[PDB]
DNA sequence: GCCCTTAGCCCCTTGACAGGCGGGAAACATCGTGTTAACCTTCGATTAAGAGTCGCTGAGTCGCGACG
């Protein structure tokens, strides 16, 4: 599951970085971090192997 | 024992507030528009390790006969 949801931070970063410059950017400033923790908070909030 | 006189209770008249829903007038936070023009002109899941049956489609096999 956190592969999945860093194919979806891939996938992001990837439409977000033709529009921000790597010349001169702020470091770590197009990876985004909600689909990352969402990930883990799904798999741990109603997730049917951490139900109970 | 009954009638007259006076006191207490009930009722009426006025009223000086108090503020209180509510529209208006105003000061201030919404909600639908625009507008800008420097680069990519196919993104992506999701069954599919049981099971009884409804509704449609399209291939290979035969009859009936005509023309040599």
């Amino acid at each position: 599951q956190y592969r999945v949801g860093l194919l979806r931070m891939e996938r992001a970063i990837k439409e977000r970085m033709s529009s921000v410059d790597i010349d001169t950017v702020m470091p770590h400033d197009l990876i985004n971090a909600k689909p990352a923790a969402a990930a883990v908070r799904e798999f741990f909030g109603s997730s049917q192997l951490s139900q109970f």
